[PDB]
């Protein structure tokens, strides 16, 4: 069972990440190439803290995929026409086509994490949820989908330094938020217990330093495709 | 044991004259749910299943006779084409769910992967194996929210199906759509047989579950319809605390 | 030919107990209609608008009585909400069309743009005079493929509407839905009739008519919107080469 | 009235495109975050020639924008279960929430495009659909969407070599390339009757991919601040 207190958030990475990164974005493209010609499709999901780095991330890993094949969806908490359905339908309906790539900036895990903290969600629907989810994941994944999941974690020190860079480039609530980081923690680390897959993995990525973060998710991306595709008997 | 199955089903049950009655008092109760449900934002789903003529459609005619039809739907389900291939098989069904406090009906639904799937072969062996507990854990997320889920599987005797194949096609609102395809699948119906019997078996919960009826008796069916799906309302709702 | 105006309808009319044998005809004859559409892939479009509690749940539910409920939907439209103002206001509509060969009716529909949105003001001056021209361009898309739009204004006395606001805070499924809009659009009723009357001056077109349903008896009212209906679709379809037969 | 017969298909662009590359991206990410400000969608149309660099185009304007805002969608002729519609639905069903980005590869200019040549269409449907699809703009654009339209062409020699290329790295590219000159009558026609101040075409000369990617750029920037002037806004920095 994975938990944030086994990352060691001073992991560095140099500038060799020039190199690795234009290695690991055209691999990305090769897997696009296989994922669209096996009809297999890709789900990738992104969990952390705010300003943990997830948006760099997910445009580091797409960099060189064709934008014709993916879709990035930018998830907030549920508005009240989402609440007219059950909590995955939304989910459902963004699913992408066999072949195809879709990346969730945050996800249903949402129903675990901020719905649980802030009590959107009641005990029961946040504690069967664990359930409910890795049965949504199967279902996906005994098909020709596959699912990765990554959680990025940054320091309390490096998040507020991010913070107050952001406030001065233009382009409230998360202070806030930002006193609440121990019960997310706890409620990561629960949600790493019960939804950590064979089928659907946790990946926890330390996200102080950008570049290592980056390479992290190419590389566990491009692992996790590798061993489905040896799986199925296919070649990359 | 207690596991439903088709050989037990008496087909020669029926009912009289009491039918104007039952019937008027039974539609004007299921209008009576639906503004429970509105009311309460719980979305209902009913399934029908079943061999070729054995009363779906007149069966959702008259449960939905006195319900406001600005809060149902009533899906035709076919087996999955190309553009539906292109997902998962659960995805058109979860576009197709109802919001919270309206109704959807499946005039066959996603049973078709155990059903149809798996006699034709359109599911592989894993696939179709898999799917009775796939199906059962999606009914289990959507009951254990507000949804009310159940099931219908009406039969027919061979005789009484062949009598409604022939009079379907002297009829001339249908005689325009009947399929040689359902003369064809009455030969395959002892397979349909094995298939919807593990199907019960498998898929038969008490948040969701199948109600087997005789349908040789239009009268009898539509009226059973009616009470076991009224009947299940009220059992759902006290569970969560609400009186009809 | 003529400009339809509300005040040329004559709120009097009434039609008898002949209702029975009409209306049993005639639903028949809308499940004929449907198997026509079904068999030549042509799908229907049925709008309905009107003063509040004129009766067009009642006129609709008859429409259907004896139609397949395989293939119609009923929808209940509503103003604008803010996950619906994403996007162009007819976005909701090209989302609810019907397949061809399927019925959709619409309680209430895109001339809110041009009614309640105008005179709620949730539609901007530019928006809602814009909107008549839009709307007619929607629909020529559509009718000039395959697909047939009617489109029914219910109208009843303000009196019959008072009646009828009374006797449905009895009606026990009724009574319990919330009906505050309701009064508002009664207090707004002349500005309702000005807005229709311009509506209809500027959208009554051959292949998208305006009916006008005097609905003070609603046994009439009934008849007359099973009756237009299928009237429309018979002419619909010799345009089309094809023929409606009982 | 624009004509492929008068655009110079000679035009190039030397090394300085790495520069104006990386400014004119830049200011595409600024378009983008003025266009969520506001609350306006953008419509981008590509056609053209088989092999004419729509797909690279597409992927040099879209390479700094935030893919949270942006969808690409590839359109191909309508399949069984689009022909169950108008066949304007499937795009209204793809178009972008007021102030997103939607790119279409391709669009409902196939109805006056493939759909003419290869009959898909009947003579009545395609020659009423420039008026339609006028509409469709006119009724997006007059609220919250800014749209424009890009027509990519080459030379039949350098389209062949373009060919050549991707064999070896279908049928109907080859097919097409036959009736490449119906495809230049039929898109001049579309030139003359679908070029609105609203929604205006574009024509691109592709001969040379990194003069076309920096026109397309160029292109979409200035008539998205131009719209800007238009609605009162200012699209600046």
């Amino acid at each position: 069972q994975n938990i944030k207190n086994l990352d060691l958030s001073i992991e560095l990475d140099k500038k060799m990440y020039k190199k690795k990164l234009k290695v690991l974005q055209y691999e990305m493209l090769n897997a696009q190439q296989f994922l669209l010609k096996n009809k297999i499709g890709l789900i990738l999901v992104f969990e952390g803290m705010d300003a943990a780095g997830k948006g760099g991330a997910i445009k580091r890993l797409i960099e060189r995929v064709d934008p014709r094949g993916y879709v990035v969806h930018p998830i907030s908490a549920p508005q009240p026409h989402e609440l007219r359905y059950n909590y995955l339908q939304r989910f459902w309906r963004k699913l992408p086509q066999h072949g195809q790539i879709a990346v969730f900036d945050r996800s249903w895990y949402g129903r675990v994490l901020v719905e649980r903290i802030e009590g959107f969600a009641t005990k029961d629907e946040w504690s069967r949820a664990y359930e409910e989810i890795n049965n949504f994941e199967k279902i996906l994944t005994a098909g020709d989908y596959i699912i990765i999941k990554f959680w990025l974690h940054v320091s309390d020190e490096e998040q507020l330094k991010r913070f107050k860079e952001r406030e001065q480039n233009p382009y409230d609530e998360d202070w806030r938020n930002r006193e609440k980081s121990p019960q997310y923690i706890e409620a990561a680390n629960e949600m790493f217990e019960k939804t950590d897959k064979k089928n659907a993995p946790w990946v926890l990525v330390a996200g102080n330093d950008k570049k290592y973060a980056r390479v992290q998710v190419l590389q566990e991306t491009l692992a996790h495709i590798e061993r489905e595709a040896l799986k199925r008997g296919l070649h990359l």
